[PDB]
This record gives structure tokens, C-alpha cells and sequence, in this order.
């Protein structure tokens, strides 16, 4: 039920190819709730097409705005569910350094997580 389970690699790469053509100024991000989260609500969508200049800090607020319940609680946003990245980085910086082989960049949100 993670996105990478629901769609094959070739299907995901084809989706990014169309996104890159139609939305060339945007960064394609897949944001998913950490599968073990008990507090924060799910979002009402998975794919965000965000400006290149938007910061991680700003993006947090966009993700919060898409939660099905308006929870104000802090949460972490983990790139590949494993990299805590600079919160002043832009979405183009994060895409350049952390995009998946499929062409999306993946982030998981959690209110707590142990590695």
C-alpha cells in the first residue's frame, strides 16, 4: 500500500516523464504517512508538484494543509524515510540530491520514529 507497492517501476518512471513534460517548473514529491504513525492523520493526496524555490520549511506547512484533520503538532519529514534534510533546502536542492531512480522524490512524515 506504499506508492512504490501500488505501481511498478516502469509505471512510476512513465508518470514522472509526463510530469516533467507538462509541469517542467515543478518538483514531483510523493509524501506518505509513516506506516507505524499513531497520532497524525493521513493526507487527502500523495503527489505534490511543488515550485523549485519552495523550502522544506514552507513545504511542511503545505503538507499540514493537506492533512484530513488539522493537526498542528510538529512532525518530522524524512526523505526516503531515512534522511533528515536541511529545513532551509529548496525542493530543487532536495530533488537533485535525493530523487529516487523512478524520478520522484519520496518523503515520509512521522511524529516519532526509531532507526
Amino acid at each position: 500500500r506504499p506508492f512504490k507497492q501500488r505501481k511498478s517501476l516502469a509505471i512510476r518512471q512513465e508518470e514522472v516523464a509526463g510530469i516533467r513534460a507538462k509541469f517542467p517548473n515543478k518538483i514531483p514529491v510523493v509524501v506518505e504517512r509513516y506506516p507505524r504513525e499513531t497520532f497524525l492523520p493521513p493526507l487527502d493526496k500523495t503527489k505534490f508538484l511543488v515550485p523549485q524555490e519552495l523550502t522544506m520549511t514552507q513545504f511542511l506547512s503545505i503538507i499540514r494543509s493537506r492533512m484530513v484533520l488539522r493537526a498542528t503538532e510538529a512532525f518530522y519529514l524524512l526523505v526516503n524515510n531515512k534522511s533528515l534534510v536541511s529545513m532551509s533546502a529548496t525542493m530543487a536542492e532536495i530533488y537533485r540530491d535525493y530523487k529516487d531512480e523512478d524520478g520522484f522524490v519520496y518523503m515520509t512524515y512521522a511524529s516519532q520514529e526509531t532507526f
